[PDB]
């Protein structure tokens, strides 16, 4: 009625109730019907949201994801729930269990990756555990003993297999790997993907989300699905993908995340007396990908650019990803002030028509902006959380506080949507998204 | 470490996480292992705790309980979960499905009842629903259309079958029906229960709670189980129980609760335009059981007494139940002040060694007091909740606030135990008790 | 910015900062410029707001007001600050120090009274004091020993000199005594006030509040000032006022407050062992005025009516005073339900255009409604507080909680205005009003 | 009662009430009786506590302090309230108005300085102002135009007159200038202060704080007062002090604060387009003093050391000043990790006997530790606040949050003491200390 919003305690309660409701036992679905399996970077956020409720169950979430890690170290972006249908492309379409030498045994997974936020969830689990006493500490530490090697293999796979030329940037072979499926970042790269004879399919995502303005188009799905055919034709062989993939881009946002994740994991390794050779490698990669992100940046504004490896051309777009250097650091002082000015000004957080002071996925003044269409404009709580946590780690305590405060105010409707209309605040996409509940739980403390 | 307690938002989150974790689908276990089925007055508290999370799921909890209501109106105190073991006495021991003409079809239940707090949960669901908008209101109101008749039948069964002589007090045939299994209230009545040839059994409750100081003794369980044999021998026939039961007491606390519940349900009936004949009956019963509670009271202190129907004697004990008149009203002004003085003084809430200003189940100065032993002394959050809600309804806003504040401070460890050691605050009994999570969720708002 | 509202801790801090800022030493001004003196019922609310900050200073506030008590027991409505100007009518206009034999020595005061909320403030001080331990309790208890007789003489003067016929209603001789200066309630009584040669004067209130729509008119002020001339002509003699005053009304809202105050004071008197003769008179008055209030009510709706003693007719208006019987109790059950329906429906709190679910001073559907004009429509936090506190005392916990929640939400801009535009929420009148800061402090706890 | 602690809203209210109560009009006293004047770094903290209440009044506090700035740029450590006595040494003892050519006109001040936390207060005022909209921003920005030059001259006088050899450390001539009057840090420098004929005097501090264990000794005060005699003999002339002062130490904690302050002011200067020459000097000073602090540190532990200029030796003590390098940065990675280990281990925050996880002024295991004796062991909320704010600025969000949480928990008794017994939590010294109320206000938000 007069105010549909919840008090902080009611909101924290409903967020926890949602997370437990999406729990299948050892994995949490990313959303009840739209995404009824475990997604890789959602799972890292889910573990962050579970850490204040049960360190034991947070550790189980990451254990389940890492039990699905490929033999070469890749963490796949989907871990399918056994017997669960209603999402396409499903395990039969991927065919990794039959085609991929490196796929895991006794887990069904996708054949592509997703951003490495996992070290950040590990840090949040350890910080919670240290406040809870000896038995909880022992649980977190036993997780580190058991999974430190797997986490190194994950980071080593990204550094060696997706940065073969030691450029300090991660190459993607599918826009889904960026986490930002239909971002304007990838449009010119996708315009050069030409599907051959693509085997028939029917979408399931728009059976659940039926408003066509909130999901990608059929044409885009045709190209997403064709990339799978190219990968399957070389049996997901790392050494053959550069020769056959019609889509090869360096993702500067993914790269900045990895730089931060490496630095975070190195600090964990020093704190918990892990092998010194591992710590040294992690710091080396943190600095390499820091330098690789800075190398992309606009000389006047500091804005970071993606790179089309096939066209050999910088990709200039006005999306939230151009703020990648703020997460990892490395810009000369003057260019970082200009970048912060871009972020806070009327092209992004300071745009006059925004309901909240939050980062829209695409600038509202760009021609590519669509207020409802997924990553082409809507405000995503997950991005708010990540920028706020990274800003606090840069020492920008008031900036991080302001993002948290506006994220909580947006989330106070209790819809736990994945993204929101930037001008009206209408929730969009699936309600009951686990990683939005998790961001709220982490923010509320 | 330095403070093991949780912030209000962390506590609300953990309470909601617990409640969803105990959800089997359409019923919530009272506790994970000790009480792995639905209990009647726990279920009413569970619905109160769910109301701020999901009015739809709160209504489902009460629907599931009422689908197990007996044909004569009795709400049984256990609704067993199909296929679930580990609690004794289980459905085979009760044998209501085969022996009891009035038992429900397609639910397994016990053969005794428990206090009628259900109307209070209905009120809390309606108050939540009215703050949430039209579709949520429609859910609550549709529950009333569907279940008003069942709620009347429940109240009518208590008024006509457990108060056959219109004394305005409820007769119990088992101490389990009071909710206070081993309370000192029932000791002299139980000393006159003599088991005949009692069929062999093994306890399950002390397999889970192994500290013998926190559960009833074998001798007590022998008498609890023998009462079942007396009931089974007359096939749970209402008309035969007065002739065969070795245990027949009027429970003044149960009676005060019923008086309040009748008044609450009458007000609901007027608000939602239910049949006027039903409303008039409810008000008639509210006043009858009010007068029946007052008739028991000590002339100097206002303390309410239970009555042994077989011995025809008043039962004088120093437990929390002697504060029954405060819940329902009816005492002359002067005797109610004396009763409040008893409650707040050094025999109860003002005892100098209590960790919290809360109501111990038995007075710490009584010879019957045992600080660990179930209802013989420990502080129960459920009683705190009930006294605080009833006090607020009497208009004693500061008294109700003080009980809430101390209940939250006791619960801030996040153990959600059913009862606590009164002097040390050590949690006792089962951890993860649903109705303690529910009281916390309701208090926190 | 995006959110001009303050957090609960920021709002409590600002309210306390305001209250200390309006403190002249032993008295607190009602507002810095518009009301730079001590007003009687404002000081009662100020003492309530001070009690969480300093029981000693809260008691000082009531000590200072009672030091200005007249010899017949009347608490005058203004205690003027020595040396302060800028308010009209000031002490020279009242001339009480010259004319009124009953006026106090070494205090300058007005010559009329205001509603008796003081006992309520005493209850709140005592409640706070009992949570703070022994030396704070001594302070509050020493105040009771010091001022019990004065409080008794205040109540006795109301019961005997302003209810000379034992009708259970308080007679007023000025609309200012109601606290609701320009209420539609008094329009037809004021229409029969015809001033003679009125000594010239210049208003000061509208030099500070310059928007003419927020204060009464010059014609209204000419009648206010003429009644002063009538009172001065009989030297404020009680026995002579009925013979000369052109304005004599029974104020049902003032009477309901008095009934409540008497009941509160009687209970205090019992708890602290005051003379029995006093407690008995206080209960007698509480009931007489409860009955006097109910005698005014409409048989169908329960709406309470004021009474014009000179015209000998019921004053039928659509203002918040209609709900007088909800504060003090006493209506038949059906009639009280009808009155709550009026309060919650579209003529008051349910009006669809209201920004908050709060009680407007005049019904938006009444022809008398003026959205900006003082007591002719605006929402006053002081009424919100008083209705909420009295509702909680009736046992209507949820109704009291809703008013408190909407009051805090309206207050959270930090203006601490005395009244707000009902549709837009715009603050009106003076900002920095002490009793609005007090209500916020008491609500926030 | 059972809980003498205050809720967060009650505590914010009481803190704000205290701060307004210590307001003399344009200055706030450090404490009502012990320190009834304006102290320099207290006023910086007071302005931080005022910023959530009134940006205008926060700016007044710094305006008043800067109006007492000496002509050479020095901010003196006391600005005396006109007409107030009860503190010794008072203005007659300092005699600055007579002797010091650089002393201000129409202000009475001391003749020594105190740490430069003022730029930090400026940042907090600006941060608050930017959340309050345009007219509040104008206030803060007009203050910057008014006082930027004065702030520059304050920093320039520190860099040029108290670091005459460009060593990047501040030289002090009195232990009072460190803010840590009786710290063990200065014990061996004070042992070489031998007073001559000292003019008689009577202490006032220990007439108010009478427990001798909470204040320095008479022998200590005789040395404090003798250094005044030395300064007065050269008429507080900067160029002459090195030739005559018996106490000359480089204060590494003061230096670390200055480095931070310079960096803060430089960033403010960039954001508000101050002269480039000024911003460049501020960054130069920030780095010089960062390097000067690191030059003092132990190679294994990172602990920072003070330096006795006269004795020409490092002062090795176990106090909170050792952690100077954590505030300003600059240590090698390994050495900073060792220093955090010292801070968190059993010699400081990890000591098993501490009631709160806070930084004691002197290590409990040091032979110099005295649990009640001022800066020789007690926990000071002002240090908690300053370490927490500086930790957040380093990016150590969780470490800053833990200090804030334990500080609020220690403060929640509402004493607002300046220091607390480290083992029992007993408040010590003066209650009603303004900068403890300020820290609480800033923490609570
Ligand atoms: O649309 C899809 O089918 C998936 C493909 O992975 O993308 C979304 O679904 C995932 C589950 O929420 C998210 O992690 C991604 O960021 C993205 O929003
Ligand atoms: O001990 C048992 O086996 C059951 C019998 O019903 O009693 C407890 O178990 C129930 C489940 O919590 C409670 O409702 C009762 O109040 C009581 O505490
Ligand atoms: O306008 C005035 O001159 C004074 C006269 O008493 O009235 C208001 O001012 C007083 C101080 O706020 C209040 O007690 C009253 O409610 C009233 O609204
Ligand atoms: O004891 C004294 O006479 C004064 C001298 O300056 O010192 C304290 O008093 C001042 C006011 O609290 C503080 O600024 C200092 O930290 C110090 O603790």
């Amino acid at each position: 009625p007069h105010d549909p919003s919840f008090t902080p305690t009611q909101l924290a309660a409903r967020a926890a109730y949602l997370l437990r409701g999406n729990d299948l036992g050892t994995m949490t679905t990313a959303a009840p019907l739209l995404y009824p399996h475990m997604w890789s970077w959602d799972a890292a956020f889910v573990a962050i949201g579970l850490a204040p409720l049960s360190v034991e169950r947070a550790v189980v979430e990451l254990d389940t994801l890492l039990s699905a890690q490929w033999r070469n170290g890749m963490i796949p972006h989907i871990v399918f729930a056994n017997g669960v249908d209603g999402y396409f492309p499903g395990p039969a379409r991927w065919a990794t269990a039959t085609l991929a030498d490196n796929a895991p045994r006794n887990r069904l997974t996708s054949g592509i990756t997703q951003p490495p936020v996992h070290a950040i969830a590990v840090q949040r689990i350890l910080e919670h555990a240290r406040t809870r006493g000896r038995s909880t500490r022992a649980v977190a530490e036993a997780f580190l003993d058991r999974r430190w090697g797997d986490l190194m293999r994950w980071h080593r796979w990204l550094a060696e297999c997706r940065d073969r030329n030691e450029r300090g940037r991660i190459t993607l072979y599918h826009g889904w790997e960026s986490g930002m499926d239909n971002s304007p970042r990838w449009d010119s790269a996708y315009a050069n993907v030409v599907p051959g004879k693509l085997p028939e399919y029917q979408r399931a995502d728009n059976v659940i989300i039926t408003d066509p303005s909130q999901r990608p188009s059929d044409g885009e799905y045709d190209r997403y699905l064709w990339l799978l055919e190219e990968m399957k034709a070389v049996r997901y062989d790392d050494e053959r993908l550069p020769s056959v993939m019609s889509f090869q881009v360096e993702d500067v946002f993914f790269s900045a995340i990895f730089s931060v994740a490496c630095q975070v994991l190195a600090e964990i390794g020093e704190d918990y007396k892990r092998p010194h050779a591992d710590v040294k490698d992690l710091y080396l990669w943190a600095e390499r990908f820091r330098a690789g992100v800075v190398e992309t940046t606009d000389q006047r504004t500091g804005a970071a650019r993606d790179f089309d490896v096939l066209a050999e051309k910088w990709l200039v777009t006005e999306t939230a990803a151009q703020f990648a250097p703020l997460l990892c650091g490395g810009l000369p002082h003057d260019r970082e002030r200009a970048l912060l000015k871009l972020l806070e000004g009327p092209r992004f957080c300071g745009h006059p028509d925004l309901k909240y002071g939050l980062i829209p996925s695409t600038s509202p003044v760009s021609r590519d902006f669509r207020p409802r269409e997924y990553w082409r404009g809507p405000v995503w709580p997950v991005l708010t959380w990540l920028f706020s946590w990274c800003f606090a780690r840069r020492g920008w305590a008031e900036r991080a506080r302001l993002l948290r405060q506006e994220g909580l105010r947006q989330a106070s409707d209790g819809s736990f949507a994945a993204y929101y209309e930037p001008f009206t605040g209408e929730p969009l996409g699936s309600m009951q998204q686990s990683w939005t509940a998790a961001a709220v739980l982490d923010w509320l403390g």
